[PDB]
């Protein structure tokens, strides 16, 4: 079997991407973030404390008759921006672009952070990386790519974000028209549940290529590039006027500059990632002051390759025996 659905942007900026995903019987269509750098499917629903919903369309697990109650499992999830979410889970068939899965759990948000709430786009989370990471409990449960491995024509699924334009996920094959060139593997460590990889270096601009070992995670659901604070500033200190800021909480520039490519490197292959994707706008409405697209990870704990940089590329998730990442420009 295979799957493909597309993804759409959910404001201007790209914050972030929305693919629509069919839940129960009949269906209810909710707009699930994809996200390689998480493993729960969770989603509003009927249980949602009714002060936390605020535009999003909820699941309702009582109008579903292949739903049922996983019984005595919870779940509860925190992400980098602090955000967070938790509640009980449910079981039902989950379909996403004609791929179909029975029995997949879904877990049913009682409560849900202020950042949720505020995004009437986001109607829940669909988890892509790998399932030792899974928070229900007391039986941690599988992602809906790994429910639907055994099914697909290929054990893979793709990532073709668009820059300020809808994209596509597809599930089971490769889609070589999608893509220009050829397509460059590299080794993926699931040590800590995420699709690690190392990058082979970097440049800026037009500038030489410098080699040096950049491990990170490739995560479709974080927006922004986060690099070594030394990457960061050899980018920045191109752009007359930028700056970090403490205040604003990572490096600004002036808005009427025009931002330097950057490129990585995944082996001897190289991803040009445009000046334009680097750019996220006005810090607040009206400033002059832009928020840019490439922070530092210092205080992470880990370096990732969000949205800004794999919306660059096409982009194999290949879930194999071995796991291994593949990019290619587009
Ligand atoms: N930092 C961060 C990473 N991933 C996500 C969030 C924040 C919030 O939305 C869900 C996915
Ligand atoms: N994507 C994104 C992340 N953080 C910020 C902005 C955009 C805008 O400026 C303030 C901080």
């Amino acid at each position: 079997s295979t799957g493909s659905a597309t993804t759409t942007p959910i404001d201007s900026l790209d914050d972030a991407y929305i693919t629509p995903v069919q839940i129960g019987t009949p269906a209810q269509t909710l707009n699930l973030d994809f996200d390689t750098g998480s493993s729960d499917l969770w989603v509003f629903s009927s249980e949602t404390t009714a002060s936390e919903v605020d535009g999003q369309t909820i699941y309702t697990p009582s109008k579903s008759t292949t739903a049922k109650l996983l019984s005595g499992a919870t779940w509860s999830i925190s992400y980098g921006d602090g955000s967070s979410s938790s509640g009980d889970v449910y079981t039902d068939t989950v379909s996403v672009g004609g791929l179909t899965v029975t029995g997949q759990a879904v877990e049913s948000a009682k409560k849900v952070s202020s950042s949720f709430t505020e995004d009437s786009t986001i109607d829940g989370l669909l988890g892509l990386a790998f399932s030792t990471l899974n928070t229900v409990s007391p039986t941690q449960q599988k992602t809906f790519f790994d429910n639907a491995k055994a099914s697909l024509d290929s054990p893979v699924f793709t990532a073709d974000l668009g820059y300020h334009a809808p994209g596509t996920y597809n599930f089971g094959f490769i889609d070589t028209t999608a893509y220009t060139g050829s397509i460059t593997y590299t080794a993926v460590s699931t040590k800590q549940g995420f699709w690690e990889w190392t990058s082979t270096g970097y440049a800026v601009g037009s500038g030489t290529f410098k080699s040096t070992s950049i491990d990170g995670i490739a995560d479709t659901g974080t927006t922004l590039l986060y690099l070594p604070a030394t990457v960061v500033s050899a980018y920045w200190a191109q752009v007359s006027g930028a700056k970090s800021s403490s205040s604003v909480g990572g490096y600004v520039f002036p808005c009427s500059a025009t931002l330097p490519s950057f490129t990585f490197g995944v082996g001897s292959a190289r991803i040009v990632i445009p000046g334009d994707y680097i750019d996220f706008g006005p810090i607040s409405t009206g400033s002059s002051s832009c928020f840019g697209g490439i922070q530092s990870s210092a205080g992470i704990g880990i370096n990732i390759f969000g949205d800004v940089a794999l919306k660059a590329a096409f982009v194999v998730f290949n879930g194999a025996t071995t796991p291994t990442l593949g990019f290619a420009s587009k």
